């Protein structure tokens, strides 16, 4: 019954080099979105292949910008794609929920500025010059994620606390602050943690680039990159990238008003899903139980589960590619928000794994929201490549009970890989890992700010809940470049026993861990288990562990 293909709707702005007043049109979107942190507006800016002059595309909230060529250099800006922090007086720590992909930039002063914090991916980009990751003035910033990109010149983080870069090429790298992690990055600075705090891996164990919309002549298609094992450098540097092109008419083009029943029928009938920019309320889980289904969002397309249901369930199948979606909790508590596979799923998916990419979760902030566990990863071999799972610390509908969310991510499957894992503020364990042979490359956590007192976070005989917990029964696990920060501003007398908790076993290893008290608001007692120095002072100096056990 469901028809594939069709128009992308009014929230997808499509430009070509002859479009009149491109600058004016992009500036109009930016004026609307610049400080629109919790609004319901959503935009995707899409540029047809060609050359664009005299352009400074300033990117505000819920705005994605992208080229429509097969390769990044097919769509070239003589100009910039800019994120700065003017709206927040130079503070970039609320620069969320936006993206840039599949463009070449020739920045007007030789350096492009992408001064972002969480959920602001920078993918498949070619910067013909430098890349500045800091706001003008070098104020606060908490990014960040770069993948499959080539930066001809230097990447300069300056004040950025931490950063993850994978499968990329850089001309240089200026500095590190607390945790700069690299995997498969040509030109990455050599491993040197703690000083500078560089965690450097030669290759990424497995990666698969995010699917993207492009134009084949006048036909819209979605390119679906093939996976790489031991990846290094860009996927597109040497011409033809391997992968499949899916015609747009093989996608159900989701637009506001669609029901989960219609969406589920579309997948059942063999269509992929393309979520146009908008906010979608569902009264039952979106269910993806067909192998190789692509579920791709544009313009920070958002799914809100009503009536306490789960927003998204992926079945026990190979090859599902979920990308570019925000899942936003409803005020009625959901048991789970996102489930990948069923409870106890024990089949493998090694050759053709399911992946979540640029999948973001929010609980509270745009009104009250609640969920018990945000993402449960049951399926073996699943790849989590850039996620921000965030219990809101500011906005509307926020409070220790008002937007309670006990658990962020729970990984139960085996051989799960997380690259670029950002999880913050949950009332209990931000991340728990129960499956075997888990790997995490880069972790950023901040603990809940609003714990009212010590008793409220007592975890048996432990003060507080680990930001990252590996179950005692696990035999094999490995993490690289991982940090947990605390800011107990409701009760600064609080003590957090550790950032990390894990069994002491030969096969369970950690590299480059740190915990940080932000301005002395609470302190850590240790880094992992009861190992590592406590934090002290109010000077925000990290306490570090290079190797564990
Ligand atoms: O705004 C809401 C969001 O808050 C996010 O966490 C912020 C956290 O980012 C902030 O940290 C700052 C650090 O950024 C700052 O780093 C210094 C660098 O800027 C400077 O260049 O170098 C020095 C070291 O040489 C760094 O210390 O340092 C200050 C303390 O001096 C930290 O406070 O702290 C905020 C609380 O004050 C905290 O809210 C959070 O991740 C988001 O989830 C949240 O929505
Ligand atoms: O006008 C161009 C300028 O726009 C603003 C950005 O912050 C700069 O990176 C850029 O050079």
């Amino acid at each position: 019954e469901v028809v594939g293909g069709g128009d992308l709707g009014p929230n997808v702005l499509v430009f070509d080099p002859s479009t009149p007043d491109i600058q004016g049109k992009v500036d109009e979107v930016f004026r609307k979105q610049e400080s629109n942190q919790f609004g319901t507006d959503r935009y995707a800016l899409m540029f047809k292949p060609g050359t664009y002059n005299d352009i400074n595309a300033q990117i505000g909230f819920y705005t994605s910008i992208a080229g429509l060529g097969l390769n990044p250099d097919d769509t070239t800006f003589n100009g910039d794609v800019t994120v700065d922090a003017g709206w927040f007086d130079g503070n970039a720590t609320q620069n969320f929920w936006r993206s840039a992909e599949n463009l070449a930039l020739n920045p007007v002063n030789g350096t492009n500025r992408w001064a972002v914090s969480q959920a602001a991916p920078f993918r498949r980009m070619h910067v013909k010059g430098g890349l500045n990751l800091a706001p003008d003035g070098y104020g606060w910033a908490s990014g960040g994620y770069i993948a499959d990109s080539k930066i001809d010149g230097e990447v300069g983080p300056y004040s950025q606390q931490q950063w993850y870069t994978r499968d990329s090429s850089v001309g240089g790298w200026g500095n590190g602050v607390w945790n700069m992690t690299f995997s498969g990055v040509e030109g990455a600075p050599a491993q040197s943690f703690p000083e500078p705090p560089y965690t450097t891996l030669e290759t990424t164990p497995v990666s698969r680039e995010k699917p993207f919309l492009y134009l084949d002549g006048d036909d819209y298609k979605v390119f679906v990159p093939a996976k790489r094992t031991n990846a290094r450098g860009t996927s597109w540097g040497n011409g033809t990238p391997e992968g499949e092109s899916l015609p747009l008419d093989q996608f159900y083009v989701v637009k506001p008003g669609a029901t989960a029943e219609t969406i589920n029928a579309a997948v059942d009938q063999g269509l992929h899903l393309l979520f146009t920019p908008g906010v979608y309320h569902v009264d039952q889980p979106i269910e993806i139980d067909r192998a190789n289904t692509v579920a791709l969002g544009l313009g920070l397309a958002t799914i809100i589960p009503d009536n306490g249901v789960t927003a998204l369930k992926v079945g026990d199948v190979d090859g599902v590619k979920v990308a570019g979606l925000l899942v936003d909790a409803g005020p009625v508590n959901s048991e789970t928000l996102v489930e990948v596979g069923s409870d106890g799923a024990s089949g493998d998916h090694a050759a053709n794994p399911t992946s979540l990419q640029d999948v973001f979760v929010r609980i509270g902030g745009a009104g009250p929201g609640k969920a018990t566990t945000s993402i449960v990863v049951n399926s073996n071999d699943t790849i989590i490549d850039h996620t921000w799972v965030w219990r809101a610390d500011h906005g509307e509908g926020v409070g220790w009970e008002t937007n309670r969310a006990d658990y962020g991510v729970h990984v139960k499957g085996d051989n799960v890989l997380a690259t670029g894992l950002f999880v913050e503020h949950f009332n209990k364990y931000d991340v728990q890992w129960s499956g075997e042979n888990g790997k995490t490359i880069f972790y950023q956590n901040a603990k809940a700010y609003d714990a009212p007192d010590q008793a409220a976070i007592q975890n048996g005989d432990i003060k507080g809940y680990a930001a990252y917990k590996v179950d005692d029964s696990v035999t094999t696990h490995e993490g690289w470049g991982m940090g947990s920060y605390c800011y107990f501003n409701v009760n600064p007398d609080i003590r957090q026993q550790h950032g990390f908790q894990a069994p002491v076993k030969p096969g369970v290893k950690f590299h480059d861990l740190l915990v940080v008290s932000l301005g002395g608001k609470g302190q850590y007692e240790h880094v992992i288990n009861d190992i590592g120095d406590p934090t002290s002072g109010d000077t925000t100096i990290p306490s570090q562990v290079v190797s564990f056990p």
